[PDB]
């Protein structure tokens, strides 16, 4: 599925993702944008096998579960295939764990770079929320 920019504001609010460890909804927002486009069926095959999967671009080597990431672990116990469900409630829960792990949104490489300390409010400008 490819959400909407304000539909996927949306759901991540519905499902407790506003202001999460302090992160406000503008933040999750942009970093679905830069890492997925706000697919849900994105992948991308990383240089050391492991793979990023669905609108947060999740990783294969701690979080989840493919099966073909040698060494790997599955924190938040799923199938990866389940980060790439129409319903973002997998993506979602695992989130909330990994900027749980220490290092915040900086988890996500693509916020550091693309959204941190930007205005990311713009995200969810003229959303019905």
């Amino acid at each position: 599925k490819v959400f909407g920019r304000c539909e996927l504001a949306a759901a991540m609010k519905r499902h407790g993702l506003d202001n999460y460890r302090g992160y406000s909804l503008g933040n999750w927002v942009c970093a679905a944008k830069f890492e997925s486009n706000f697919n849900t069926q994105a992948t991308n095959r990383n240089t050391d096998g492991s793979t990023d999967y669905g609108i947060l671009q999740i990783n294969s080597r701690w979080w989840c579960n493919d099966g073909r990431t040698p060494g790997s672990r599955n924190l938040c116990n799923i199938p990866c295939s389940a980060l790439l469900s129409s319903d973002i409630t997998a993506s979602v829960n695992c989130a909330k764990k990994i900027v749980s792990d220490g290092n915040g949104m900086n988890a996500w490489v693509a916020w550091r770079n693309r959204c941190k300390g930007t205005d990311v409010q713009a995200w969810i400008r003229g959303c019905r929320l």
